[PDB]
C-alpha cells in the first residue's frame, strides 16, 4: 500500500538477494576447504563417480 | 587446472626424469664394476650364452 505498517515487500526481496549472495559465499568457501570443484556427490554427480572409478 | 593445490603434472614428470637418469646410472656403474657389457643373462641372452660356451 506503500504506507501499510504491517509489511514491506522491499525488506523481503532484500533479504532473499542477502540469502542468495550467503549461499554463494557458502559454495565458494566449501571450494577453498577442499580444493576442488566436485567434492561431494552433491556438485556433480556424474563427474564424481567417474572420479570414484578411476 | 593450472592452480590446482592437490596434484601438479610438473612433479610427476620431472620424478619419471630423475628416475630414468637414476636407471641409467646403474646400467653404467654396473659397466665399471664387472668390467664388461654383457655381465649376466639380462644384459644380451644369446651373446652371453655364445661367451659361455665358448
Amino acid at each position: 500500500a506503500l504506507n501499510s505498517i504491517n509489511t514491506n515487500a522491499g525488506a523481503m526481496i532484500a533479504l532473499q538477494n542477502l540469502n542468495g549472495t550467503n549461499s554463494e559465499l557458502t559454495t565458494v568457501q566449501q571450494r577453498i576447504n577442499t580444493g576442488k570443484k566436485i567434492a561431494s556427490a552433491k556438485d556433480n554427480g556424474a563427474i564424481w563417480a567417474t572420479a570414484k572409478n578411476q
